[PDB]
């Protein structure tokens, strides 16, 4: 219906807004791209399932996030290849680590403040409708 259209019309527009603030966050940068094959060799080797800010912009305007759960797996995407990636005592390693929990801590703290959970309740029953 045209009142199911809006509400996941609201979610893209909040899910930018949020996809935004973290992608503009020094922090994050290390999170702002895909991994170039030819810079990172043995990415491919641990990743199977890449994800990055960017892709998640891109997913958004493809109508690919029907709930707020839906995007936030892809956060944790983010988040758990990038510690699976750096896992050693290396210093890069732990900064990265660092980073990554940071990312997922402030995605989920946002969405926590400022997404109504009626809001997000009518985007899940709406999705189990289809
Ligand atoms: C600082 C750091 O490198 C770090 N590493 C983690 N490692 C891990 O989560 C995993 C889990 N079991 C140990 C090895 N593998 S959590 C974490 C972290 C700690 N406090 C604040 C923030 N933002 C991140
Ligand atoms: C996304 C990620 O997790 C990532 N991790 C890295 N880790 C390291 O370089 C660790 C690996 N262990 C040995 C010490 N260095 S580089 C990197 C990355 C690579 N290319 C583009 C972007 N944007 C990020």
């Amino acid at each position: 219906s045209m009142q199911e259209e809006d509400t996941f019309r609201e979610l893209r527009i909040f899910l930018r807004n949020v996809t935004h603030r973290l992608a503009i966050d020094k922090r994050f940068r290390v999170f702002t791209k895909p991994v170039d094959p030819d810079e990172v060799p043995d990415y491919v080797t641990v990743i199977k399932q890449p994800m990055d800010l960017s892709s998640v912009i891109s997913k958004i305007d493809l109508h690919k996030y029907l709930t707020v759960k839906d995007y936030l797996r892809d956060i944790d995407l983010i988040c758990s290849n990038a510690l699976e990636y750096n896992p050693d005592r290396d210093p890069g390693d732990r900064l990265i680590r660092h980073r990554a929990c940071a990312l997922r801590d402030t995605a989920y703290a946002i969405i926590k403040e400022e997404l109504d959970e009626d809001f997000e309740q009518l985007c899940e029953e709406i999705q189990e409708s289809r």
